[PDB]
């Protein structure tokens, strides 16, 4: 039951999520084998996705994690990349199917970074690649993250279900010897897809 809403590029709304898009962009310390190597992306589509259904399965959990929280939802807008990206703008999020190879448990893993959970989009540490050539780091095929909504409720620092009286649990692992942060919820009515961005990897030279 969902409709994408095409944003045109002179758009206020599909601007400030291709800012978040390259201005978040890391160099990661793997040399590009998970995500590929860039600079910046090439961004060809930016949908916003509309689902009230699901949105109303979002904003009525928002409210519960407020009151647990002091009337504070600590929303946050959060990449997410996955094979399963069309699958999640249709059926929502599902911790059913959550990360269960998980550092920080079985749950939903999101990041600051776009180009952190670029590393995800073909499976976990890229897996083997793009459908058609086989590559990490392709250039040709387009790639699907989302930009999501997230509740974060009170969130655990740590380094399954949340802890006690927690709704989230905030990371920042150094991976090959850059830290950078990650955020995990264990429930998926505590996030909404709302952007759906189509994108490829530009080469940098
Ligand atoms: C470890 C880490 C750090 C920073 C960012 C990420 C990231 O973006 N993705 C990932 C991949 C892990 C992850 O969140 N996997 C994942 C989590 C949730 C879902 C998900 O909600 N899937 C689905 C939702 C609804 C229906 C589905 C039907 C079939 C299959 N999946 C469905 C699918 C995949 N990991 C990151
Ligand atoms: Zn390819």
């Amino acid at each position: 039951g969902t409709i994408l809403i095409d944003l045109s590029p002179d758009d206020k709304e599909f601007q400030s999520v291709e800012e978040e898009m390259q201005s978040t962009v890391r160099e990661h310390r793997d040399g590009g084998h998970a995500g590929g190597i860039f600079n910046r992306y090439n961004i060809l589509k930016i949908q916003k996705v509309c689902n009230k259904k699901l949105w109303e399965r979002y904003t009525h959990r928002r409210k519960e994690v407020s009151e647990e929280n002091h009337n504070h939802a600590n929303e946050r807008m959060l990449f997410h990349g996955s094979p399963f990206v069309n699958a999640i703008i249709h059926k929502g999020f599902d911790e059913r199917h959550a990360y269960i190879g998980g550092m920080f448990g079985a749950g939903i893993y999101f990041a600051e970074n776009s180009s952190k959970s670029n590393q995800y989009v073909y499976g976990i540490g890229g897996g083997t690649g793009c459908p058609v050539h086989k590559d990490r780091s392709c250039y040709i095929c387009h790639r699907q993250l989302l930009f999501c909504r997230v509740t974060l409720g009170k969130s655990f620092l740590q380094f399954a279900h949340s802890p006690p009286g927690h709704h989230s649990v905030t990371g920042r692992p150094s991976v090959n010897g850059l830290a950078l942060a990650e955020y995990v919820i264990y429930r998926g009515e505590q996030a909404y897809p709302e952007y759906l961005i189509t994108y490829q990897i530009m080469r940098p030279e």
